């Protein structure tokens, strides 16, 4: 079996790379482990930047997206018994952000790749990695028993942070940044309609909480929980409760609620290695860096790598360029820590952390309190909110 | 003895109360512990805001200032081999900060005072507050031996951190919010001139160094030293040796160094109380407040103190309004709180702390190059740095 690039992983990320590549006429397999159910299970993400925008409009699957996609102006934050709107398309020049489901997202690009015609295979099992420093690396995977060799010239890992691909490269050539925070997000998909608008951040003392959606008939709820939370401690009712009681009171009285469709604990986590790349291997995605929600950034700066990779690749094809190939990391990295620094910043405001002094609680409220009043200091948020600029290369 | 207010400490808070109160007809005395000298001998702040330099102008002790102050309208930080300038007059929409030594000022206030022939007690010792919740409070202190009681309406505590007026306060009555930084500022006061125009803040991997000045012959450097140095084992050669190797090449290599005039360590804190205030004794400057140096803000939060302070005993006095000295407490505090804020972020964005991760050093080096590179992150840095405007009462 050949193919130009091969993909592992068929989550967003290789989607995505799979589905420009194949529009430029580069060739690529895409290797998932899961089944292609499994994958839209995953309820994640629900704010895309302009920039994931565009790209899903390049790729041509932004039918469904500019259809259904609700374009929010603005996010209010609320502490200390305050709601502050952000506007975002004003302090940003402009610029707005997209409620779209991450399921959604990946069903118009499964949809997408299927009537192309280019090759999915799913379920493939044990994905090795061979020759990364070859002229000719290679992928071995298993399909129902027989072990099956995919020979390809560059290989994109686009599996995630339990993913292969991270793994394959000798441990001395990575230098990884990480932090691991005392709390996780305990998220309630419902079908109800949301309690507001636009987004609510909620810094309370009981702890964070966030309202947030998927239409105007899906609502998306998270409450910061300690780690040592289990699911099935969380009935219904009890999440309601909590819910309403770190909102205000205004906001809890309006809130429709009702069963629950999903429910779970993602736990928080800041996560970089460097560099994002070893030989013809090419780290995208969740497969190099994990930020915590708070900022709604993950998806966004996968789409941001992915871009990166698409153009330095059809260059080397199209244009004989492969040296170009060599700045992938740079490139990606420079957006990507400025996106961390944001997902931090703004996890530490809004989160209550357990061994806390009173001055650390007074600064935090001060943060919130000079950023929220001061118009230099709500640009910064809506400029990083809204995701900074690309890099356009060269 | 009686007098309308009463004034503890005579550095420049208590001196600029008291000129204020002297030139709107409140008849005031000053009580100092220690002698006119040594209060001169101290070397503390080099930069003043535009609020300090307005309430210098509005005490009429101005004209020394005026002509041999130095206005700055930019500051360089330096990080990771570059040095980035902050545009303070652009980014403010015009404000910028005068270098002006503290020994200066304070010697321009004691020149103004004792023309006027106000009070002043120098060598008042053991000072003690009696009946602060009376209708007539007084002080008791010793002048050569014997002890003398001095009545007032209302006593103004400006005796900085250790002074007794904050002790005289029943603990439980105060809420005490501190950090303590596990570094100190080792500062060199020399008469050679300036290696910059404006001053420079520096990052460096061997620790925080500054550049300053009090003239154009006159410099005051410091870098950042763990609390286990003295400062004997500190030579004129070793911190200029230590100095430069914490500046930009290009920067050390017109370094003029010369013999010390002044070396001293300074620990640094953060350190607020609330309230500010009990019964008829009102707390100002260093009393109430400390912050850490990197922001420059100790002497511009006194100054707001006492401008805050001396309306409302205008008001008391001049238009029977009393129940406004109510008010004081909250009223300084918001501005506190925001400097207090400013001075923590400064402070850990350029010093390098002792038990720092690899995550938290990228972090660091991240929050400059955002915040330096970003119009919105360059208009928050100076417009705190200038100074956020005082709350006009009422
Ligand atoms: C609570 C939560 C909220 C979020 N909210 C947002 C938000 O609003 N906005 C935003 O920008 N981001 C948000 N995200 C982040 C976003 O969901 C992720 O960054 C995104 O899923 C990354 O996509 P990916 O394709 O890189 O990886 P993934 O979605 O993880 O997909 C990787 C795929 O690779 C596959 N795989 C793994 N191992 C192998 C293997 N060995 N062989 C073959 N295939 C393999 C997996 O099965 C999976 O399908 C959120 C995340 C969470 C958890
Ligand atoms: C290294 C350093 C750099 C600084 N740089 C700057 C800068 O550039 N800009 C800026 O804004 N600020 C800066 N400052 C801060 C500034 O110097 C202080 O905030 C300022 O000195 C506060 O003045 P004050 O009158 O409140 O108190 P102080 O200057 O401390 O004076 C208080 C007085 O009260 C007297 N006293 C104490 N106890 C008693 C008692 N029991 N009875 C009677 N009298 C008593 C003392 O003897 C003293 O004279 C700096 C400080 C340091 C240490
Ligand atoms: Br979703
Ligand atoms: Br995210
Ligand atoms: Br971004
Ligand atoms: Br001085
Ligand atoms: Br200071
Ligand atoms: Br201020």
């Amino acid at each position: 079996m050949k193919t130009q690039v091969a993909i592992i992983g068929a989550g967003p990320s290789g989607l995505l790379l799979g589905q420009l590549l194949h529009k430029a006429g580069i060739d690529n397999v895409i290797l998932e482990r899961q089944t292609p159910d499994y994958v839209l299970g995953r309820i994640r993400a629900g704010v895309l930047e302009q920039g994931m925008v565009d790209l899903l409009r390049e790729a041509g699957v932004d039918r469904r997206m500019a259809r259904d996609g609700l374009v929010h102006e603005g996010v209010e934050i609320a502490f200390a018994g305050q709601r502050r709107r952000i506007d975002l398309k004003r302090l940003s020049g402009g610029k707005t952000v997209t409620v779209y489901g991450q399921t959604e997202v990946t069903r118009d690009l499964m949809e997408a790749r299927e009537a192309c015609g280019a090759t999915t295979v799913y379920q493939a099992a044990e994905v090795r990695l061979h020759d990364l420093q070859g002229e000719r690396p290679y992928v071995t995977f298993e399909r129902d028993g027989e072990r099956l060799r995919l020979d390809c010239d560059y290989i994109a890992g686009c599996d995630g942070f339990h993913g292969i691909s991270r793994q394959s490269i000798p441990a001395e050539r990575l230098k990884v940044f990480e932090r691991v925070y005392p709390f996780g997000w305990l998220g309630l998909l419902a079908d109800t309609p949301p309690v507001s608008h636009e987004l609510i951040y909620a810094n309370h003392p009981r702890g964070f909480a966030l309202c947030s959606q998927r239409s105007a008939t899906r609502s998306r709820y998270y409450v910061q929980v300690p780690l040592s939370e289990k699911v099935e401690d969380w009935s219904d009712e009890r999440f309601w409760t909590e819910l309403k009681a770190r909102l205000p009171s205004e906001v809890a009285e309006k809130l429709v609620t009702g069963p629950s469709l999903e429910k779970s604990i993602a736990p928080l986590r800041s996560f970089v290695v460097e560099p994002m790349q070893h030989g013809r291997l090419f780290l995208a995605g969740d497969a190099a860096h994990i930020v915590p929600p708070t900022g709604a950034k993950g998806l966004n700066l996968a789409a941001s790598d992915v871009s990166t990779l698409y153009r330095l690749l059809l260059k080397a094809y199209r244009e004989g360029r492969g040296e170009l190939l060599e700045r992938y990391s740079a490139i990606c990295l420079r957006r990507i820590w400025k996106a961390e620094r944001f997902s931090w910043w703004m996890t530490s405001v809004l989160h209550r952390f357990p061994d806390t002094d009173a001055f650390s609680q007074r600064i935090q409220q001060t943060e919130l309190e000079y950023y929220l009043g001061s118009e230099a200091g709500l640009a910064t948020i809506a400029e990083n909110y809204v995701g900074l600029p690309y890099e356009e290369i060269e």
